[PDB]
């Protein structure tokens, strides 16, 4: 029975997770920004990062954005879109939630949203939160609209680093 430290320990052993200078604290009562995540995303399932292309609009989202591999290659995966196709914002400073990190994991793991499922989550997310919660990824009593704490994000990440295999 593994504690969240263990799995954060384990994570950052294997480069998907990293900690902080001067500190073995993993500091998971803290969240995380969604650029951080989608490079989480890019350790943890092996993909490539893509440089010099840019999908996105947000201001400074350009080439001394250290995140833009990172997140063009999650994009090109099929993980995630940002926050909306029109004005093309991907909102890599905000911070990374429960019900977008279900999103990004049910869809890695090939796992099938629950049509019609009932959760506090956001309508576009009631789907993909019930599945990551069946599928163990987050408690049921998780906040679906909240930001992920790291622990929250460090177990997620193991369970699907399992599940893959
Ligand atoms: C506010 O609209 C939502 O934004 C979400 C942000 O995070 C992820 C995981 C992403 O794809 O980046 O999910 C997005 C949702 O799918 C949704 N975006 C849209 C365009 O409907």
């Amino acid at each position: 029975a593994k504690t969240t430290q263990e799995k954060f320990d384990a994570l950052k052993e294997a480069g998907v997770f990293s900690g902080y200078p001067g500190t073995t604290d993993a500091k998971l009562g803290q969240d995380m920004t969604r650029a951080e995540f989608a490079k989480v995303l890019v350790k943890l399932f092996g993909l490539k990062e893509i440089h010099g292309q840019y999908s996105y609009k947000d201001k400074n989202y350009d080439a001394k954005n250290w995140a833009a591999p990172f997140i063009e290659a999650v994009t090109a995966e099929g993980l995630m879109q940002g926050k909306d196709l029109t004005k093309k914002i991907f909102d890599f400073n905000g911070k990374i939630t429960v019900e977008e990190a279900s999103k990004t994991l049910v869809t890695a793991l090939k796992l099938e949203p629950v049509k019609d499922a009932q959760n506090k989550a956001t309508d576009w997310a009631k789907g993909y939160f019930e599945a990551a919660v069946n599928a163990g990824l987050f408690s049921k009593d998780a906040n679906p609209k909240a930001n992920a704490t790291r622990a929250q994000l460090v177990e997620a990440a193991f369970a699907a680093d399992e599940m893959s295999k």
